[PDB]
DNA sequence: TCACGCAT
DNA sequence: ATGCGTGA
């Protein structure tokens, strides 16, 4: 079934898009493509370790560790600014 | 078994899909309405004026996510703009 | 680990 | 759309 295969390219497009814009999964598909890691790559991952594997549910793991530190983050900017800090 | 060891493989992935499913605002609301659960002002406003998902399938959890991870990092620069009156 | 065809 | 089987 050709139909089934959009269904699995889709997902796996997503899943691409994930590894792709969290930077602990950018980081790592840098290493293993022998691309250069930046200062300016180190700086995305805000003290966030870098993943080693990079399969789907190490994307999924990371995305998910990537939404609530940006979460975190995004609270205690607005306390700041606020002045609630 | 093979079987086995590949139930918890698919078992794995599906388990961190419906994480995110709990996690992004957009999905919350969504999952509420598909089960007739009182959708509060509070949950209106996490949405952030993100539209909520209308499907609820993996791959709209997928999308509505990547556009949550979109969202956050625009409030992070904005709120950080600010906070170091750059704006 | 992932893709795939199938029964659901 | 998706869980399962299975070959890879």
């Amino acid at each position: 079934n050709i139909i089934e295969k959009k269904y699995r390219s889709n997902i796996n497009d997503k899943i691409e898009q994930l590894r792709r814009t969290v930077p602990t999964l950018r980081v790592a598909y840098k290493k293993c493509n022998d691309l250069p890691i930046t200062s300016r790559d180190l700086a995305d991952l805000d003290g966030l370790e870098p993943a080693t594997k990079l399969n789907k549910a190490s994307i999924l793991t990371k995305s998910i560790e990537y939404i609530c530190h940006l979460e975190r983050k995004c609270l205690q900017l607005s306390l700041a600014n606020q002045h609630l800090s």
